């Protein structure tokens, strides 16, 4: 399970986030944390740096001490609280005087459960500390990024994955193709646990790793079969659309989301004219929605496809 | 019962699957099964392989072990924990090490009930296994994912289900033409366990299994009358049209809901532009709504004959 | 009361249906029973030849062992379990092999209840058998028609069912002219239950049956009225046709259902163009829903004759 | 309180429905009740009459065995059952064979509750009887109606109804008019409980029953304010309009159907072309369905308002 | 607290409702009360008169008997059964006959709850006796009006309680201007309770109390201020209506409920066509769902105000 | 932590609002406090100035007394109610009669809690009060309004909080640019607590606080980078400003909600026609509530730069 065999171990080893990390390494020379606020997109190494964070600093005990739990099971704030006790009286054992709670989804309570931080935060600033994952800063009410050092994880890039997904590799007896790697990346959305677990997944099957196994296994199609039948149809086509964005969506298995989500990125790097581009958009945009509030899948697809053949003359 | 008395015995009986068997049979050899998830269509075989797959790893005694349960009937995952633990400590009675769950329409529950899984799985893979049955992959929450081995079933295709049913025949003495084949596949929409209950309901009646017998035992008309009767309908013959709908719903003896899923069915398949194509399905989704709140079937569908009959000029 | 004083007793005395009854006949003969499927409108002979088909096959004792219950009432079916278990250990006393339980309205439970079916199919097919009626075989779900024989009963038609009539009748000394027959068809739609239970009331009162006698009765309104208030609606008299369709909601008392039943009906039996035809029964279809919605009668129905009335120029 | 005070003794003293009583008078002749079905409209004289006729059969110990019911309360149908069987055991003390039980609101059920009725027909038509009140036959499902001798009221009528209400008053010392008479109908509908409650609070106040006191009483608007209001309407005094309407809703305390109601009442007694009628009752059609639909009563009648004063020119 | 600092305390106290309480004078002459229904809107008199009303009956000891209890919460019927029986038990200490029991907001239980009301009717009333306050006679099922005083209370009119009002001022040191009057009854909609708990609101603070000091205390722009916002939005000019619309939502305060609340009055009592007033008030709908359903405040309240702008040509 | 270190400590102190504090200090000299009503957006000084008013009438010992709590977690308005019996019991000590309790977020609680405050109003009001602070007046019931002296908190201003800002900067060694004051203030909304803890934040860093250091540390984008970003759109060129939106995105990491915020400030503050300026709000009004039903960020987002770039010609 290779993404959890390459967490970092370090924050030397949590990659593409200098701007963190730079300043997150400034707080273990001191010995210090202040609450720290973690914002990110998913997979970029909010976890990731909070276990390396913990890590470095307890050096073999961390284990122990620092725990990771969900925030937004909501009957479970005060249930883990006992938690709360038995680990602000214990000191750390070695010579460290503080100790850590990650809370992974934070940004997902209503305002009260937040307020419940506060009493273990000034009551617990030379015992305990809090890191708080979330998706967006906005999302946190302010009296809490009040008392937090915050930290935006911005999503990784291309070669710095691209590298660290052929060390998992080499050391794990893994042949990717440089096609399976680019697709690999396509996939990932620069979002590391998307690609790791796929990576994990295609090396558990026969041998080396195609950019077709990598598609395949994350049910996502070929960008070249998008831009076949995003093309084919707005050349006319509509019936030979409807076919491939069928036998398309079977293949892989996806959802009307996946579909639309792909129909977009392959809209977007279309190399056709920003005056045109706009209208596919627009009504994908339309579609979309149409879809989140119940719509038929199949027919507001097929009926999107229908708007592109109209675009012909 | 047909469907039942051709249930696969080996992973080799199960067809059109290769891409998954092929490498699923490479976890009978070596006797490792990471939590597996099964994804595709319905009546696909999901259900199969993963009786087919416990089959040819306990060789006589699955029955005892393995056991099959829906999984969206939201109050008995938890009701079904201590069967959970009578099979955890078990051993594999033979020369065996590890057991078998399975669990059809996983991708029915919200995120909750699905990490109720994972305290069985890094307790129990030393002793237990899941396989996860879905409609598609992508409604997985990904923690799940993570542990499992995935597999993407494809709809079986024409011949090799085609060849499959003539074999359920043949060895049941049923005599189906090749218009009834043709026909119980058209029906089937690559879909065995459709395809098999309606030959088999076909077989229980007297005699020859012609392609119209098994239109009526799935509620069903031709294809070709359909497109005959939106085709008169929008040429602007409205009496007409209401004639074929009438003398076809006493025929087969379809509900409102039957027939409107026949009218989507090809108006889909039709082979018109794009941009009338939707003004069509939007009215039939309306209708479609008209009656599930109770109006009536006669007026609507009528009515909705009338809808194609003003398209005219 | 009529409709049971003629009950039909042998399967020979079902009428309209030789379709069925020619071959569930070679099941006497032989003295098999598959759990039977009976689909079809509603007064037609499904529990008739149930109950003619118990009757050919134990003679002098069914009433011991044949019992009808209505399979909505949700509660029930698990209640009446124990006189499945007397009745299944209970042989046939005579000389015969097996024993039957008929289960009308099937087609309106959800797909639970319906396996409850299965674990005395295979536990008694030595023993019990199933006959299900349902207004459309659509509407069970697979896993039973698989193990059922159906039967989709037809709508009686004109000259069987007006011959039956007569002979109930000329056997109850009542005296109906030819226009009071035919009339009491119109009325019946082919359902044998509605024309019975008419012709029943009409005797009830003062001798001769008239064509009006019929019509009044079952509260629907002279064919020769309705294209009359809907052609003095078309010419554009809208106070005129108001007036009627008052004074004819009076005569007989109908609903708005009923009454926009009886619209449609004649709609279509006017000899106009399926290019007006068409926009009357749109209207018609969406008047109709209106009703359902819970709208005021009078004014969607006033709204209508209105809806006619501008169709002048 | 007069509607009770005046109650029908013997089926003799139920006027305007001469058609049902002089041949529902041959049943106590004969002294035979099968169970009898009454349909119509309300305040009419269903109940009266089914008391009438309960009071003819026994003379002196009616109130004993006879019980009213309401059918529509869901979960009591199976609560007096328990009546069902002490009331069928004791025979009527006297020399009757047999005893009533009258359901008002039949029409109100689904298809379920009413077979359950079917289980004390059979095994009490020589101790029990069922009278059913609706407002439409057609209401009813058949199984039922096949056991039933119908009879469909009518709405009584101006002279037999205006003769009555007389009674009441001069036995009573109230001093109507003629106007106040007169107008105690269009209130009434043919509605006796609405006459005679509305007769009875006018005769509570101070004296003399003018034509206005009985619009005020019931708040239904006087019919000049009506035809005023809809009048200036289509003048194009707007702003005048909605005043009125105000005012007028608040004086009386009409729902939004009741308006609607007294609204289309008006716009059919204008004295105007049938060309225009037609447009008013359309849109009033309309208007009727937003409301039920739960649109905002105020906006869409003060939007009805606007639509006439659009026809000016 | 004024507004029960100056509760009435006789009948006579009662203003503006000459019409209910001159004959509900006629009550206590005669020590009569049947069931009362009080029907008007919300904060005219209903709870004051029924207080008035059973304290002119009791002389002093009303309290200990009357009892006011809200209707709508479910569960409590029944569970305040008991305060019946020794309410009924317990005859009026004094000279009296007679005990009252107020029920507030009658029109909010369906069908059922209504009817436990009648088995304390005709079994207590020569004890028992209850007014039902409801918003509309309409919403009461018929069996409760049957028994039922009726009283239509009237918004209090303009003249009636500004004279009450000054006497509320006179008599607490308040300075009330001519202005700040009529805006006080601007707000009150003809509702006391709205009127009164203002002017209280009005005089906690200092002095004065001024035209504005009114529109300040209930959120509530000078409705020549909307109607100029609506106008230069009309126009063209939106910049300058959203000037209008801020300033103005930051000169009193208001919600967004609270805006789209008065934008809705002044857009009623305009003086423009029924023909747009209706686009505007549809549109009005629209936003005021957006709101409700969580979305941006400013944004769709901003893009009403572009709504509107659009209708210049 | 900034917005604590100055917090207002006499009523004087607290800035922008002389409205309210110029007749809130005619409290301090009459030693007289009605239960406060304290409206107005957050961070604007609701809380400071029921601190400031507090901290004015008690000299030095106001923290015994004093004590704020969060009045919308729902369970704890009874709990501390023991606080609310040694709180009334323990006279002023020094020379003052009455004692303060804070209510912050008043207007988040239904009906029912609020009415508990009464019960130790007019029993507590020669002991105890109340200072409740709320978003809008009109969400709190009427029966507090009743008894409370309301105070409308406008926001703040400009120069007011700038000059502010700098002496929390001159005394705490930060160099803010003009740049980064301004833009300090575009994301403050007015609301101190906002632009406190945001220079706070930027202060922590090296030095120099530029106009984009603030812009990055709250997430939110230069405004010239937004007026950018829809000006490239509205000029044409979609893929750029699809480019902008998506770095603008990733480079401090907003919502969707965040995004479409910032959209309209720049959207409004555009010196772009009155013409327009309405379709884009409008459109962004849309997209807007799109986004808030769970529509796809993304695509809604994009499909709104499509909808700008449509406005080209």
């Amino acid at each position: 399970i290779w993404v959890e065999k390459y967490r970092p171990r370090t924050l030397d080893e949590v990659v593409g986030q200098d701007e963190v990390i730079q300043r997150l390494k400034g707080y273990v020379e001191r010995k210090n944390i202040p609450h720290l606020l973690f914002s990110g997109p998913p997979g970029t190494g909010k976890t990731a740096t909070a276990i390396a964070l913990a890590r470095d600093l307890f050096g073999e005990n961390w284990r122990d001490n620092f725990i990771e739990m969900n925030a937004s099971d909501e009957r479970g704030i005060d249930v883990v609280r006992h938690k709360i006790k038995e680990f602000a009286r214990t000191a750390p054992i070695g010579g460290a005087p503080f100790k850590i709670i990650f809370l992974d989804e934070a940004d997902a309570l209503t305002a009260d459960a937040q307020a419940a931080l506060r009493r273990t935060m000034e009551m617990y600033s030379k015992s305990c500390r809090f890191i708080l994952s979330c998706n967006y800063v906005s999302r946190i009410i302010e009296p809490i990024q009040s008392r937090c050092a915050v930290f935006r994880f911005k999503p990784v890039p291309k070669e710095a994955m691209k590298k660290r997904l052929l060390e998992i590799c080499e050391k794990e007896g893994v042949k990717i193709t440089e096609d399976g790697l680019e697709a690999l990346i396509y996939i990932s959305g620069g979002d590391f646990r998307k690609a790791i677990n796929a990576l994990q997944g295609a090396a558990a099957i026969g041998e080396v790793v195609d950019a077709d196994t990598i598609y395949q296994i994350t049910a996502t199609a070929r960008p070249e079969e998008m831009t076949e039948l995003i093309q084919t149809a707005l050349k006319g086509n509509f019936m030979e659309a409807r076919e491939l964005l069928d036998r398309l969506m079977v293949e892989y298995g996806m959802s009307g989301e996946d579909i639309v989500a792909q129909l977009f990125r392959e809209i977007i790097s279309m190399p056709i004219k920003d005056s045109l581009k706009v209208q596919l958009i627009d009504k994908l945009g339309e579609v979309d929605f149409r879809l989140t509030e119940g719509a038929n899948e199949r027919i507001q697809l097929d009926a999107y496809l229908a708007y592109l053949s109209t675009l012909a003359k």
